[PDB]
């Protein structure tokens, strides 16, 4: 599943991009 | 338990002040 | 000219968009 | 004179804090 987190990604995800949400910047994380 | 959430708490939560963690400001949540 | 400002643009100018910069989220305005 | 700045301080300024300002994290610079 996918997740938008910060600073980075959790161990065992990788970063594909990154999410606008709530006004700051987020690594999106499958 | 504490938590910091962006952009609001939870439902059940109280905010008592904020975060900043990783370059963001976040609620502070318990 | 064009700026990216935070948390809005100044008066006379109008948002067009958003800057991506230095891990924040700008309003994009010229 | 000092300054809130995102990412860093300018040439000719000392970074002597951070400030909190709109919902996002600057260096506070003199
Ligand atoms: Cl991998
Ligand atoms: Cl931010
Ligand atoms: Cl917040
Ligand atoms: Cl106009
Ligand atoms: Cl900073």
């Amino acid at each position: 599943a996918c997740y938008c987190r910060i600073p980075a990604c959790i161990a065992g995800e990788r970063r594909y991009g990154t999410c606008i949400y709530a006004g700051r910047l987020w690594a999106f994380c499958c």
